[PDB]
């Protein structure tokens, strides 16, 4: 290889191309080896690799990743008996089908006959649950719901009950998950209770329930719904640990979506973490009072400025408190908490194919948020430099300094910013007036980069559309077929028969290719043959 | 009429995102109640209201201010805000590219349906409302049958007619065997 | 030519300030400046930002030089070309 | 030299500039005297980047014997 590379690298790199152009012919790949269709998945896949890594020929290798996929998708496509259609779809456990996924063949996974054959597993052990409307359906995930810990204490006896079939079928699992998370974001809903319409107390006041007690102690306890989305939380991230370990530290950092989903759980517990920080010194101060001051009443006592501290409202708490701490990334989290909702969206057909064009626009947006940022640091450093010897001279401090600058050109993108940030109070035009031309100029260009956003966009969207759906449902059903119970109750502890089919499906795709390339080439061969009978006579 | 559909499935979405932040931005700001300068966090019907009328700009952003020294807490509620506003355009603009790649003489023929549902209506509702309080085969068969030969014969003829060189060549063939 | 114009009037209210500076020593003779009754040319370059002159080279200066930095981030087009995720990306736009 | 290439440009013929047979000939030039730097992901370049620019005043004055040294024809490269 070496040798072939010193010299016409160009040739070497054709003869490579005319090499795999001859393993990927679908007539080849026919009669080249038993079992063809997993040859031409392992072929597609190679191809597919070698077009990543080449980028110099990427489109002669995805022609013939086409050239594989469409050889598969025909040898399932001519599949008139269930038999054939299990050989196809796994060899001598659709272990076919999640190969197909793993290498990205949509319109194999996405085509009739393998979708028909996914639907049966995924509604077992139940079948009238399939013809009930959606109504119904969402009447089951309400019935779920309601009844959830019910069913799961009988769990234990449903191994020798009737029912426990029922609930260990691949759609009572994705109803029982979806049910699970209503029932965790009602309670960051309802943990947000009694303040629905507002506080009742001013921040001014402390109240305190015994007067022995510090305020502290009050605001920093856990209430029981909040030990209850602990429980959820370390569930959750109990699970996601266990995935690391077995899938090792570089996969799991490769996917976008899971590198967002462990700094959630990780913002989750970086919330609780210092909310328990801030319970320790408040009991700690609490253990003082009682121990050496003896007085009916902790108001009339002139405390010590360290225990005194806690005896302090809202209003004179530490910039950099334990307890705001917890509260801003708490919010944050409840902010990603909803985003899980992408888990169970592509199940429901008519928000299913919704969601696969909003995740496609996200991806582009990246690219333009990169350049959006490079414009914006271009104006944001270029107005900070102007106005930042006008700091007492301005009317407002927009541009003064650098994090300054940063906020008011963000807002401008949504208009939520003013124009009045570049008039001075002092008697100098040509500062000024340059401020005018230089944010006009940066307001033509971000609609010119969001008007050029909107129209690249519109010309990358183009049953190409409803295929990639099903390909989407479809990972999402088989991370159900082999995830039990929920993650809150999760804690307890001769050829062959199938020779012979591949080799009957082989002769029918070489049939129906010759006679598809004959139906085709009937005239060419017939005026052939009776030109020859010419020459005979 | 088409566009409404479609947005009735955004509008599901358009909610979702809407209720995440919602409760998030609620949650955040209900503990300064007096501390805020303006009440827009404080109770969920009023982040129900800042919320909506952001869509439309006619929100401030001054509603992530604290008037006390807590940086934390604001710095993230601008994080947070700003997030949703981007989140609400990528739905928005998603919105719009979807609603454009939905649309495709169908057109035509699809508005003179409605307007003959429109026309039959009318042909059997004679007053307006207000006035209203005031209390052998057959002749047939044969039609059928002379135009459902027509129908097989033109689709015999297109099909022959796109078939004239195939079967042509056939019969001159038969010829050659036969002498 | 922005960039010059930005310098070509800083360096001209170098050249006068420092003429301010060679009189004061020259002349006048004190301890401290401010107790000192300067002639009105040479007593205006003691003064503040707010009495500066409405046309002062160094206001001239700085609006100059803040151009040149917003155009100064432009020349990252000459740049985006080469990297394949942006290099399509800046021919549409 | 690229006699062709050059005229191709000027006279704005783009398929026969980005044709597969002419730009495989335009990155063995591009990556010259330095192979294993195009197999490298594009954070490993941007190390490259980050590497360069914090070492770029060593490597300046390296230039004056690099004629003699064999990092000269490493930084010689149209890449670098
Ligand atoms: C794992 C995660 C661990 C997280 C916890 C880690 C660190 C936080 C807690 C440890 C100490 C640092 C915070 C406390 C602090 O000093 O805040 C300072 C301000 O800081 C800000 O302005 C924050 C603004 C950015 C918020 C977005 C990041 C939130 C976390 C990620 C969100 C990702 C984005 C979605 C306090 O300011 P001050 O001195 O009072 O100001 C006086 C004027
Ligand atoms: C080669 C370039 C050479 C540049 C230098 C050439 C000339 C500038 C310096 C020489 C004298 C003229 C400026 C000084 C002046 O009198 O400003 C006057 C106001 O003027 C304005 O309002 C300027 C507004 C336009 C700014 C955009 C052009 C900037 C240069 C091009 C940018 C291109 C766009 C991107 C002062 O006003 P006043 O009397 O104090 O007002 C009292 C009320
Ligand atoms: C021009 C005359 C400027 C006159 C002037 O002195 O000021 C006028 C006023 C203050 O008197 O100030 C203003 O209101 C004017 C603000 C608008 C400035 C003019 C609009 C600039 C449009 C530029 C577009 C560039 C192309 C887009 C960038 C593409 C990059 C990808
Ligand atoms: C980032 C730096 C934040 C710095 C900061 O601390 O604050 C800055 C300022 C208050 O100092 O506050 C602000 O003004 C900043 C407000 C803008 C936040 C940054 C923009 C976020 C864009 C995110 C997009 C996510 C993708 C869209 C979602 C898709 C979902 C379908
Ligand atoms: C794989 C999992 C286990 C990763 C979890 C990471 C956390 C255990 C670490 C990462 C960041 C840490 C936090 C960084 C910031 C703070 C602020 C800090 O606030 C203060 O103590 C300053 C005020 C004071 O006490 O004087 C409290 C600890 C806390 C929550 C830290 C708690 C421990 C955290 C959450
Ligand atoms: C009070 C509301 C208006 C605030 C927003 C709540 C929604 C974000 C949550 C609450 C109930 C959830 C729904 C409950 C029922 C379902 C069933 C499930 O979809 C299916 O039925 C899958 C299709 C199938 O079963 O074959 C998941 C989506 C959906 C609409 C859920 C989507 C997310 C919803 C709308
Ligand atoms: C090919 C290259 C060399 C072209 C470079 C052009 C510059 C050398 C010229 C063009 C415009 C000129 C500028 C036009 C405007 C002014 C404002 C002027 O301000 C004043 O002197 C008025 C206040 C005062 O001193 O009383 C200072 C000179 C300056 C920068 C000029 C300096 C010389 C500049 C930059
Ligand atoms: C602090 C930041 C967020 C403010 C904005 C800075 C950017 C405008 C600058 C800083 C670093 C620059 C990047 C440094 C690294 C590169 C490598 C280079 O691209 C390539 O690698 C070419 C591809 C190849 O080598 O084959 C030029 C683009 C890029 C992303 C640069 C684009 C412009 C960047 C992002
Ligand atoms: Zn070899």
């Amino acid at each position: 290889c070496m040798e072939k590379q010193r010299h016409d690298s160009f040739s070497h790199s054709r003869s490579r191309i005319n090499a795999y152009k001859g393993l990927a012919s679908p007539a080849y790949l026919s009669l080249s080896s038993e079992d063809p269709v997993l040859t031409a998945l392992e072929l597609s896949n190679e191809l597919a690799k070698l077009a990543n890594i080449e980028k110099e020929f990427k489109n002669d290798y995805r022609k013939l990743s086409m050239q594989c996929k469409d050889f598969v998708v025909g040898v399932l496509d001519l599949c008139r008996d269930s038999e054939e259609v299990e050989a196809i779809l796994n060899g001598d456990s659709l272990s076919r089908v999640k190969l197909a996924i793993k290498y990205e063949v949509k319109k194999f996974v996405a085509h009739p006959n393998c979708q028909q054959q996914l639907l049966t597993i995924w509604y077992e052990n139940l079948s009238g649950l399939r013809e009930q409307t959606i109504a119904i359906k969402c009447l089951v995930v309400l019935v779920v719901a309601l009844g959830l810990p019910f069913l799961a204490i009988g769990y234990w006896i449903a191994p020798c009950s009737r029912l426990g079939k029922i609930l260990r079928s691949p759609f009572m699992k994705f109803v029982a998950h979806a049910a699970s998370f209503i029932i965790f974001l009602g309670l960051l809903v309802f943990n947000a209770s009694d303040r629905f319409e507002g506080i009742t107390t001013l921040p001014n006041i402390t109240v305190t329930d015994y007067p022995k007690q510090i305020f502290r102690v009050k605001t920093t306890q856990f209430t029981w719904t909040e030990m209850l989305i602990m429980v959820w939380v370390l569930g959750m991230m109990w699970s996601e640990c266990k995935e690391l370990w077995l899938e090792g530290p570089r996969e799991y950092i490769l996917q976008l979506w899971n590198v967002l989903d462990f700094g959630m759980l990780s913002i989750f517990i970086a919330a609780f973490t210092a909310r328990f920080l801030a319970f320790l010194q408040a009991t700690k101060a609490q253990q003082y009072v009682d121990s050496y001051v003896q007085e009916s009443d902790l108001s009339e006592v002139t405390l010590p400025p360290e225990i005194q501290y806690f005896t302090y409202a809202r209003d004179k708490w530490l910039p950099s408190d334990p307890q705001i701490i917890s509260e801003g990334l708490y919010a944050i989290a409840v902010v990603l908490s909803f985003s899980r909702i992408a888990y169970i969206l592509p199940a429901n057909e008519s928000f299913g194919p919704l969601q696969i064009s909003l995740g496609r626009t996200v991806k582009d947006i990246f690219k333009f948020m990169v350049l959006f940022i490079m414009v914006f640091f271009a104006f944001m450093i270029g107005m900070f430099i102007l106005y930042s010897y006008y700091l007492g001279a301005k009317v407002n401090a927009a541009f003064t300094t650098v994090e300054e600058s940063f906020k008011t050109l963000f807002w401008s993108i949504f208009g939520l910013s003013e124009v009045t940030s570049v008039v001075l109070k002092y008697d100098h035009k040509f500062i000024e007036n340059i401020g005018y031309v230089l944010y006009g100029i940066y307001n033509v260009t971000m609609v010119v980069v969001l008007l050029n956003m909107l129209i690249a966009m519109i010309n990358s969207s183009y049953d190409d559309s409803d295929v990639e759906w099903k390909f989407a449902r479809s990972k999402l059903w088989l991370s159900y077929f082999d995830k039990t119970l929920p993650p809150p109750f999760s804690l307890v502890p001769q050829p062959t028969r199938y020779q012979q089919i591949m080799k009957r499906l082989i002769k029918r795709y070489v049939l129906k290719a010759q006679v598809d390339k004959e139906n085709d080439e009937v005239n060419e061969g017939e005026l052939k043959e009776i030109k020859q009978d010419i020459s005979s006579l």
